[PDB]
């Protein structure tokens, strides 16, 4: 259901810019910050798109030119990929899995604009994705925009939910067609879209069985093993039962991605560059009186801890698998 831009500017996007996948989805609600329904969705840790937060209102004028002029001289982490399917490799965990081979490159902002402009010409199949946490090295005008964010609203949300401290603000600038594969994060996230359009497909924590994350010690920890473009239903049979929550966010929209919810993010094809700012918050602390049965994301937390501990106990991540199979084979299956 593509939205109609004001001023009769025509459809902002059409379904031809969306990639096709095998699973069905239901839409994420697009609500107003003043709507109590959006307030309970955040309280019940369910996704919602807020359309009128003014959270990054001063940033809605950002583009490659404005940023290059005022972002300043600093190092920005840039990730390269030979195709649309990006993928992340925890550098620290590269040691555990020696066989795997991957990617990232540091550079000043103008260098990124040159590469993005260089690849613009030639129709190069390569794609890039800038992802850098905001720090003090940003120029004057960018700090003014940063201060112009709606801190009143988001800070009130932080207290209302008892969340932890704002861990970081992440600036994401991507090329059209970029795909962030399905993965889950362990912190609460307000996904503030600025430039371009991004299709966000979320899956609840209870669909862990359908998305098959890599081992915790694997560099791709928290990412799905399933190739959405070509699912291996033999290895990943329960992916045929996956059902996602879908939406397309545009400038001014804020998507709440609750902690441990999977998200598959893609910048629309032929939609130009996309710009996003994320607000990361440590989740609310675990209550003192645990209510059973546990939430799905609590069981995911338990599973993560077991794998982590067996890695230390056995003194080798590679032994975690064999010992877990020995434990269940013919005893719990
Ligand atoms: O694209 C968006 O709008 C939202 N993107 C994200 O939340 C990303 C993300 O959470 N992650 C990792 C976070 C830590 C745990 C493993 C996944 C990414 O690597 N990436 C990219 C993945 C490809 C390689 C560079 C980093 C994310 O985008
Ligand atoms: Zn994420």
């Amino acid at each position: 259901e593509p939205r109609e831009e004001a001023g009769a500017l025509g459809p902002a996007w059409d379904e031809s810019q969306l990639r096709s996948y095998s699973f069905p989805t239901r839409p994420i609600p697009r609500l107003s910050q003043s709507d109590p329904r959006a307030e309970e969705l955040i309280e019940n840790e369910e996704p919602v798109v807020l359309t009128d937060t003014n959270l990054v209102y001063p940033a809605l004028k950002w583009d490659l030119e404005y940023l290059q002029e005022n972002i300043g001289n600093g190092d920005f982490s840039v990730y390269s990929a030979s195709t649309h399917k990006f993928l992340y490799y925890d550098e620290k965990k590269m040691a555990n899995f020696q066989n795997f081979k991957p990617n990232r490159e540091e550079m000043k902002f103008h260098e990124f604009v040159e590469k993005l402009q260089d690849i613009q010409q030639r129709g190069g199949e390569e794609r890039l994705y800038l992802q850098q946490t905001l720090n003090d090295t940003v120029g004057r005008k960018i700090v003014m925009d940063f201060l112009g964010f709606n801190w009143n609203w988001i800070n009130k949300q932080q207290g209302k939910r008892g969340w932890g401290q704002l861990t970081s603000n992440l600036l994401l600038i991507g090329m059209e067609g970029n795909v962030t594969p399905a993965h889950y994060d362990e912190q609460q996230n307000f996904f503030a879209q600025i430039k371009g359009y991004k299709r966000c497909i979320l899956f609840p924590p209870d669909q862990f069985e359908c998305l098959y994350p890599y081992p915790v010690h694997h560099p791709c920890d928290r990412q799905s093993q399933v190739d959405f473009d070509n699912p291996d239903y033999e290895r990943f049979p329960n992916f045929q039962n996956v059902v996602g929550y879908e939406t397309v966010v545009g400038p001014g929209d804020v998507l709440y991605i609750p902690m441990y919810w999977w998200h598959h993010i893609e910048s629309l094809l032929n939609g130009g560059i996309t710009i996003t700012v994320n607000f990361w918050y440590k989740g609310a602390p675990t209550p003192k009186r645990i209510e059973y049965p546990l939430k799905a994301h609590q069981k995911v937390a338990i599973m993560r801890n077991i794998e982590k501990m067996l890695g230390e106990a056995l003194g080798n991540p590679q032994e975690v698998g064999p010992l877990l199979n020995t434990m269940i084979k013919g005893r719990y299956n």
